[PDB]
């Protein structure tokens, strides 16, 4: 399905490139996150980018924003908090991105291990993304 520059909907696909099981972070209907082998129409994301690296992303099919608990627990949520549905993005020297709680320094990572963004150390592989640009044609979406 080649597409054209104006027509991938400027949606992006997380994708955990340098984890030992690569996965794009989905987003279901019923907010449940987990892992998609391959691009789906809920794992296509809108990431907005505010300034000092903040970012608000939201599951476009899903209809929900990207949220995360105190415990580093990641989920969907069709209501949007601060203190959870913001994160801190950067792009490590390795090339690859991290996004992390302001207020909780936990990873954003597809499974039940979590790890929180510490200075003086690297964030495990699991917890990398590269954003891969959306290849399903929109017209798959609604
Ligand atoms: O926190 S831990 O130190 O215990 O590590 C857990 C995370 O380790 C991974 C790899 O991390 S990475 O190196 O940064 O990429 O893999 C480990 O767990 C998976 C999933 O296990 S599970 O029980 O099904 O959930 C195992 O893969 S698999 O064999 O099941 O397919 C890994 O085994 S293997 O090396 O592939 O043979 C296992 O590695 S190890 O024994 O700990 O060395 C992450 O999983 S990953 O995201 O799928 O790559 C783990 O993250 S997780 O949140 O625990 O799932």
């Amino acid at each position: 399905s080649p597409l054209l520059g104006s027509s991938w909907g400027g949606l992006i696909h997380l994708y955990t490139a340098t984890a030992r099981n690569s996965y794009h972070l989905q987003i279901h209907k019923n907010g449940h996150v987990d892992g998609a082998p391959h691009q789906t129409i809920y794992s296509a994301l809108m990431i907005r980018s505010e300034d000092a690296g903040f970012v608000v992303i939201t599951g476009v099919m899903s209809r929900r924003y990207l949220c995360m608990d105190f415990r580093g627990n990641i989920f969907g949520s069709h209501y949007f908090d601060p203190e959870n549905c913001r994160f801190q993005h950067q792009t490590l020297e390795n090339g690859y991105d991290v996004y992390h709680s302001p207020q909780y320094h936990f990873l954003v990572s597809l499974g039940r291990a979590k790890r929180a963004f510490l200075p003086g150390m690297n964030p495990p592989p699991y917890s990398q993304f590269l954003s891969r640009r959306n290849e399903i044609p929109l017209i798959h979406f609604n």
